Formats: structure tokens, sequence, C-alpha cells
């Protein structure tokens, strides 16, 4: 049979039916199923298996593909995959979504959002599954998202927190945000965020209000406005509150209805008209009013007019 850690480079192996897979190769998986406590059967022979890194060759290959050295990672990825490959991934409005199952509402919103923002993942495993998710087979991608976020199937997820962990494994080095804070006593302070901090802001949903200026506390209340922003997109987050989404003013948004952590997530996207994707369900409207917590805007470069 074949054992591998990345499903790219296959290592050939010969097995004995008297000793279980766990005796010969350590923890072994087969399509998410755990064959560690299962003896070798005749149905599968010469097939590819997932094994934990036990030698340095596998340890290196495991980093080249996943960019992590945590031994628990492979197990968590394999256990999430066993759920995600049973999920259904319908095509809603040309985007790949997830039919509701196991509190995946936050996963569906993130998946729909990722198909609409420009993002390059550093781990080859993330990028390869990202591509195959856009094609309609997002099982391995959703499993990887869970493993990289230290979350399990069924656990409650925050879309803003999920996007953050994904952005830290994405190439956002070219992104830059220049801010200026104006306290009357203190004066003017210029800070320059880069990477994940250049893309996300918590406090307001309106990108315009961020450009105008947000009232922030200072070491002395001051005002923080956006000076220059170079990034393929920006994420504006805020606690869930009623908001009016206008057609053409944003890319996509996260609607959150319910109590803290217990609530359910919906995805609103701005196409030729406002669409609302709740798993496999699609509703159309010209205007939208509802409780929004994240809004994704498209950007390329920007420099403020006030100096
Ligand atoms: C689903 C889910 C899953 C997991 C989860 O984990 C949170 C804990 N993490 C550290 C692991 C949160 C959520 C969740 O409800 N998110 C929505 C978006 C949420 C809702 C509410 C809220 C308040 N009252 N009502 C009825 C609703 C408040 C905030 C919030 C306000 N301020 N902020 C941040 C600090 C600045 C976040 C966020
Ligand atoms: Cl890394
Ligand atoms: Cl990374
Ligand atoms: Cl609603
Ligand atoms: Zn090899
Ligand atoms: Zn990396
Ligand atoms: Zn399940
Ligand atoms: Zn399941
Ligand atoms: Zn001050
Ligand atoms: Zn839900």
């Amino acid at each position: 049979v074949f054992t591998t850690v990345d499903n790219i480079n296959l290592h050939t192996q010969v097995v004995d039916m008297s000793m279980t897979y766990g005796q010969q190769f350590g923890p072994t998986y087969l399509d998410g199923a755990d064959v560690t406590k299962i003896k070798p059967h005749n149905s599968h022979e010469g097939k590819t298996f997932y094994v934990l890194p036990n030698d340095d060759t596998l340890r290196v290959e495991a980093f080249e593909y996943y960019h992590t050295t945590d031994p628990s990672f492979l197990g968590r990825y394999m256990s999430a995959l066993n759920h995600t490959k049973k999920w259904k991934y319908p095509q809603v409005n040309g985007l790949t979504s997830i039919k509701w199952a196991d509190n995946n509402c936050y996963l569906a919103t993130a998946l729909l959002t990722l198909q609409q923002i420009e993002l390059k993942f550093n781990p080859p495993a993330l990028q390869d599954a990202y591509y195959r998710a856009r094609a309609g087979e997002a099982a391995n991608f959703c499993a990887l998202i869970l493993a990289y976020c230290n979350k399990t199937v069924g656990e409650l997820g925050d879309v803003r927190e999920t996007m953050s962990y994904l952005f830290q494994h994405a190439n956002l080095d070219s992104c830059k945000r220049v801010l200026n804070v104006v306290c009357k006593t203190c004066g003017q302070q210029q800070t320059t965020l880069k990477g994940v901090e250049a893309v996300m802001y918590m406090g307001t949903l309106s990108y315009e209000q961020f450009k105008k200026g947000v009232q922030i506390p200072c070491t002395c209340q001051a005002t923080k406005y956006l000076v220059q922003q170079e990034s393929p997109f920006v994420m504006m987050s805020a606690p869930p509150a009623q908001y009016e989404l206008k057609h053409g003013t944003f890319t996509c948004a996260s609607e959150y209805t319910g109590n803290y952590q217990c609530g359910h997530y919906k995805h609103i996207t701005s196409k030729e008209t406002l669409y609302c994707i709740d798993g496999a369900l699609l509703t159309k409207s010209s205007e939208y009013k509802g409780p929004i917590t994240d809004v994704f805007y498209k950007e390329n470069s920007y420099t403020t007019t006030i100096k």
C-alpha cells in the first residue's frame, strides 16, 4: 500500500494482515476513517493512506504542505474531514455554499466570502483546497479551515475570528494601512499597520465612516481616520446591529441573528441585486435591512484628501 502525509508524494509500503495498521505505521487514516484500530483487509490493497509523521522525511513533507509541525494537526484535520465529506455543497448564485449541518452557518458565510475576496494562502494544502472549493468540492477546504482554527465540527464559530486565522496564513505582506490619531492635547500620531491588521477593523461597518474618522480613546477621546490603504480588500466588523445594505456599495456581508455564540449566520452579497445565501437557500431583494456584523469592501489603493 501507499502511505503519505500530503497526498502528493506517495511512499510505498508492504503490510501484514496479522498486525493492525496502528502496529506497523502508527496512527493511520483512510479517507478520514481511522484504520489505527482496524487490521488490514483485502478490499484495500495498494491504496493511499494518511499517516502521522514518524520520520524526518515525513516530518519535512508535512511542513512543506501544511506549514505546521503540531502532531495533533493531522488527526484533527482527518476527524473534521470525516464530517465535511458527508456535507452537501450546492452551487448558489455561482458560488459554492454548504447545506446546513453541524452548526456550519459560520463556515458557509466564510466560504462564500472567500470566493469573493482576493486571497493567496501560504500553506500549499490551503491553496490547493481553496482552488478545488471554488470548483465545488470544498470538503477538504472546510476540514482544513477547522484544523487551522483549532475548532471542531459542531463547535460555534465567529466569522470575524475565522477570517482572521485564515488571513494569518495568507500572503497579506503587501497590504498596508496608514492611520492618524488626532487628540487636541496630544496632537497628531501616525501609525502604519501591515499585514492582517491592515485589512481588519473592529468598531464600525461603514468603510466611509472609517475614512471620515472614528472616535477612539487616547492616552489623554481622539479621532482615528484612514490616511492610506493599499490592500485588495478591507474587512469592517462591528457587534451585531441593525444596518441598511445598499446595492453596489459593498462586496458581501455577514448577518447575525440570535444570542451571543448561539445565533445563526447568513451571507449577503451584492451582485446585480442584493442576494442572501443561507446554506442552500437563496432570497433576492433590492434593499436589505438587518443585523450585520461584518462587511467586506473592495479596494486597490487609496489616499485621503485631508492632510
Ligand atoms: C457565533 C459566535 C461563535 C463564537 C464566538 O466566540 C466569541 C469568543 N471568542 C473570543 C472565541 C462568538 C460568536 C458570536 O456571537 N459572534 C457575533 C458576531 C457577536 C455577537 C455579539 C452579541 C451581543 N449580544 N448579542 C445578542 C450578540 C457580540 C459580538 C461582539 C462584541 N464585541 N466583540 C469583540 C470583542 C470586540 C464581539 C459578536
Ligand atoms: Cl509558516
Ligand atoms: Cl502560513
Ligand atoms: Cl433575516
Ligand atoms: Zn517522500
Ligand atoms: Zn506558512
Ligand atoms: Zn457531522
Ligand atoms: Zn458526521
Ligand atoms: Zn490625547
Ligand atoms: Zn448556525
